[PDB]
């Protein structure tokens, strides 16, 4: 019974095969057929290429040796190489053109999801070229999805030598009959077959995957669109900044490029951005996913006033100061969306661009108390329930698993009524003791929220709702301003608390506002429709946020 | 008696004054004298500029109002404004030209060092221009050196209104007679003087500083070159990455731009880079200053083999993987310098560029055991003392303060002999019990090292020396390679362990190697000559590392 799948890199996990460029070059330059591929393999086990693949020499030292072999071959073939012939240019272009074979990666991802151990086994080189970063980025993107990456230049062994296959089996801790090995080189497949491994010669991806699903008994072809890559909390870089004596802010950090600060809502976590963090970093951004004040590993002081928008925003500015960031693009959802509009209004010099999921920008009404404004909307009744210190804390803290399972539900999963919460006497009074698991979350993801909230509970989080008057007075100071930095408003069709129509007048205060809209999407935007959130954010980031 | 110094921004801490550009523009465009400065102040307390400075409107909303005022003024003066007249262009250029007044900043730094509370009090605006980052960067660089930054647009008050001065005194927690207030605007100085503050009208910096030193009794002019900005450990962003089940790596992170990974030596800390971290971040880099494996907040497993170069390097690659960095420039000192050359040799695709302080690159001799090679050099005797587990640990751990005070000494401060350490029976056998404090360190800096080493002691650190044979065998695999990525070798004249002459053959293996050399500099390069280390590293980074 199979339990391990091994993939080659060139011609299997990445296409077009860097190998196939020698053939393409011969054709484009009208050189004798196989001349370049012959110079490439010259000397066989004792030649320059084997030394390169074993890690004896680097790619830059190999380049002149390949050029000498090309000349020796051309002399024998009684031909002339072009005037401007460059092995470096040929390989720079070939490596740059080589991209991940997405259906092959999806298959390896599915096999690993079904309990297989997966590995990449590759004949590769030590790349010291000026443009080596492109390949580094490729290898980084691919390697994260596999249990092991075995590189010939690192192990000092090369396919087809039998030792590399015994090394593979030893790292896999598996007998050969338990292993599928996929390669585009028939000669490199032979030693695996000779040991009794199931082997697949890869020409076109589709046939290789039909052979692979026939042999594993797992559907890999024509399968539904998979979810974006999520985060394993223990595999992340965890950052901590003290913003004032009793307050520290925690964040998860991934990637390089312009800083993108992700601000979650109520009652959430940095982990609410789990499907966005890997995608935004892959898109060329440095992601800083916060635990907002009152949450997870960030400090949660008890005082109500520690949670007014003026102080929360001041602390986020201090957070940038301490990290040495002059700006960040700010992306918020829910209460984090409210903070992000206030960051744009009060600190435009620190905000590269601003985006909000669900939360619209609505200016303070100076002729009405915020209580009156909240009371006018029947959907906002739950906010009055949140006012009295200790009441919502007791109910939300009574059974953590029940709390998250009841809150975190898709629009079709009997959401939770938000009207007559005060009349009813609580949020979960008409809710089951043991709610069913929403399709948006796994049991393990729920238990991450339970564990996070065990530290500080709901006092700090509920305090974000307890500064209505304080926030209203501060917001009134900004009534003559306009938001003129790049801005994105993303609406969610089925969010019945933060309804798309509530955002209809935003243009009056943000004239150049850009929009996104997600249909069949409830309040929990990020986990409800992760693929579409990612597409809308990356498109806006690359156009408007550098 | 004075105890607080307050500085204006424009014309005082930053020059040329953005104000003075209206005059310059009038002259360059042959417009009536004061026409632009008159349109700028139009309406006085009720005009567009006051609304801007109070934060009622942003800089982008103000721009058309200033243009209307310019036209109204020109109509009255019976003149025409040019065809291509643009307030935006004028202000973009003026703000971009405005730089920190370094001697004024040095004076504020000296006053704060002598116990003064310092503040910036400024009439400024909410900057939402596309080029707002330049000013954001300026404000960031300046604000870090002060106790308070009071901005008119944030407090909704403006100089010369008396309320802003009462607000200043309340934030300073000081009576007016205790405050020096420096401003380039005579009208903005009057309310401070009226309250009884010592005031200084700033025209030329030199006269202002003579007035300032006369009044405080502190030398601020013609003073020696100050040290670069250091780090306060509690003010930094602290990062943590798990690289494998029992191993986590700690780092301090500051700035934005290409990732620069700082690797300390023995027996050191991330804090050994304290004078480099702020300077490199200011220079446009993202600094990651490590606690190397075995040190500070990083894990310190007991096994010798956990500290061989192959594993240390593999873990540093995993560290980049987990942070989502395809590359970093690697800068090492001492044992960190050795690791960084090995990162370049084994993982060139992950190393943007490589620099070493003191540690040369010397290839492994395959015809001699590493023990023999170490025994050949009399200065390397202390390494034989470090071999036997527990022996050097007991001596180095006996009195932590004595350990660091004995080790950390400048070339002229009776360093410590490194020959006949085994014969002598220890490192400190001819050393005093209570060593004097080196001029390189303060008592507080010593106590930071003491506190860090209290966690794991010297077992993990000494284990870096205990893998001679293991490192020699691994290094021999790289004997046919050359280092062809950008490389910097920095030599220290008076390092008598890592002598400059030991680096003389490096070109044979690193043909394009660049060099730096520091005269009158001992082993502790970073703290011995911080200004020169900073100059050499920033120059090489901007030329060779993007
Ligand atoms: O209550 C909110 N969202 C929310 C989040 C979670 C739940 N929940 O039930 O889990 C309910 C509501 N909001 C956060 C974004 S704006 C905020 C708001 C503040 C002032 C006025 C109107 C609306 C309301
Ligand atoms: O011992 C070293 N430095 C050092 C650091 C601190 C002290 N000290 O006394 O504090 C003494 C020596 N070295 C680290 C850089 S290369 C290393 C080395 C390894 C192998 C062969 C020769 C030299 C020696």
């Amino acid at each position: 019974t199979l339990r391990a799948a091994v993939f080659d890199l060139d011609g299997v996990l990445a296409l077009p095969a860097v190998f196939g460029v020698l053939g393409r070059t011969e054709e484009a330059l009208a050189l004798p057929r196989g001349l370049l591929n012959d110079a490439f393999q010259k000397g066989g086990p004792e030649g320059a290429t084997t030394r390169l693949m074993k890690g004896e020499i680097t790619l830059s030292q190999w380049i002149p040796l390949m050029e000498e072999n090309c000349r020796k071959c051309s002399e024998t073939a009684k031909v002339c190489l072009p005037k401007n012939f460059s092995i470096k240019e040929i390989f720079d272009k070939a490596i740059s053109a080589r991209k991940i074979n997405r259906p092959m990666l999806q298959a390896a991802l599915m096999l690993r999801k079904k309990g297989f151990t997966t590995a990449i086994l590759t004949n590769t080189w030590l790349d010291d070229r000026a443009e080596r970063d492109g390949l580094a980025q490729l290898m980084c993107e691919l390697k994260m999805h596999f249990d092991f990456l075995i590189e010939s230049c690192q192990v000092g062994m090369v396919k087809p030598e039998p030792q590399i296959y015994k090394f593979l089996l030893d790292t896999l801790k598996a007998s050969p009959s338990e292993v599928v090995f996929l390669d585009d080189i028939g000669a490199n497949l032979k030693p695996a077959r000779d040991l009794g491994m199931v082997t697949i010669l890869v020409q076109d991806t589709d046939t290789a995957l039909k052979e692979l699903e026939k042999v594993t008994g797992i559907q890999l072809l024509n399968t539904p669109a998979p979810l974006p890559t999520s985060c394993n909390p223990s595999d992340m870089s965890h950052g901590y900044v003290t913003v004032k004596p009793r307050v520290r802010l925690h964040f998860v950090e991934l990637g390089s490029g312009p800083a993108v600060c992700l601000c979650h809502g109520f009652p959430e976590s940095w982990y609410s951005w789990r499907y966005q963090i890997p995608a935004l970093a892959q898109a060329g951004y440095r992601v800083l996913a916060m635990d907002m004040k009152g949450y997870g590993e960030s400090s949660a002081p008890p005082e109500i006033e520690e949670y007014c928008m003026e102080v929360l925003c001041k602390e986020m500015v201090t957070f940038l100061d301490k990290l040495g960031l002059s700006q960040a693009v700010f992306i918020g959802h829910d209460w984090g969306g409210m903070l992000v509009w206030y960051m744009a209004l009060f600190y435009p010099e620190r905000v590269r661009a601003v985006a909000s999921l669900n939360t619209p920008f609505i200016p303070a009404n100076p002729n009405m108390s915020p209580l009156e404004s909240i009371k006018a909307n029947p959907v906002f009744d739950y906010q009055l329930y949140f006012q009295e210190p200790g009441v919502a804390e007791a109910e939300l803290e009574q059974n953590l698993s029940r709390t998250f399972k009841s809150l975190f539900r898709a629009s079709d999963e009997s959401v939770l009524s938000m009207h007559k919460v005060c009349e009813a006497g609580g949020l979960f009074v008409n809710s089951p003791e043991e709610p069913s698991l929403s399709r948006m979350v796994t049991e393990e993801e729920i238990q991450f929220y339970v564990q996070q909230f065990k530290k500080s509970g709901f006092r700090g989080p509920l305090n974000w709702y307890r500064n209505m008057e304080r926030n209203w007075k501060w917001a009134c100071k900004s009534l003559g301003r306009k938001i003129l930095i790049p801005a994105l408003m993303v609406t969610a069709e089925k969010d019945f608390v933060l309804v798309p129509q509530m955002s209809q007048h935003m243009e009056d205060w943000i004239p150049h506002l850009k929009r996104g809209h997600i249909e069949d999407c409830g309040h929990w935007t990020q986990m409800d429709k992760p693929t579409e959130v990612n597409q809308i954010l990356i498109k806006w980031l690359d156009s408007d946020a550098r």
